């Protein structure tokens, strides 16, 4: 046992998160814009429920991957972020939707983009047993 993250599970990588809750593959994140017309952003992934629940997205991308920025000098949690209108309203309503148990989809999770000027720290864990660290991390830098 040399303390292994997630307990050699799942792996993040090649532009794709894979997991037993699920199964999370990035296809291209995009940029919008929102009531300030500036900070927006989209999570383009590919949430592959593979549970056999009908039970909201939302509730597995809550526990999926995480986003937090800084403020204040401190660490918050990044929450859905408001806009008057966008394109990308089909995805939207993914959040306040249901999700499909057993077949192949996608969909989107928006939030607090303020911080534009603040890198995005891309993290993705899971109820794995991980404790000591998630799964992974990345850094970058959109919009």
């Amino acid at each position: 046992m040399d303390e292994v993250l997630a307990t050699s599970i799942g792996t993040y990588e090649n532009r794709t998160l894979l997991v037993p809750d699920g199964r999370l593959a990035l296809t291209a994140l995009h940029k919008g814009k929102d009531y300030q017309g500036k900070p927006m952003f989209y999570v383009l992934f590919e949430l592959t429920n593979t549970t056999e629940k009908t039970q909201n997205i939302q509730l597995m991308i809550q526990s999926f991957m995480e986003v937090s920025q800084t403020v204040h000098g401190k660490a918050q949690n990044l929450q859905y972020a408001v806009l008057t209108d966008s394109p990308f309203q089909d995805k939207l309503d993914r959040l306040a939707d249901e999700i499909n148990p057993g077949e192949t989809i996608q969909g989107a999770y928006p939030y607090e983009f303020i911080n534009e000027n603040k890198p995005v720290h891309f993290k993705f864990r899971d109820r794995l047993l991980s404790l000591d660290e998630p799964i992974a991390s990345e850094e970058i830098t959109i919009t």
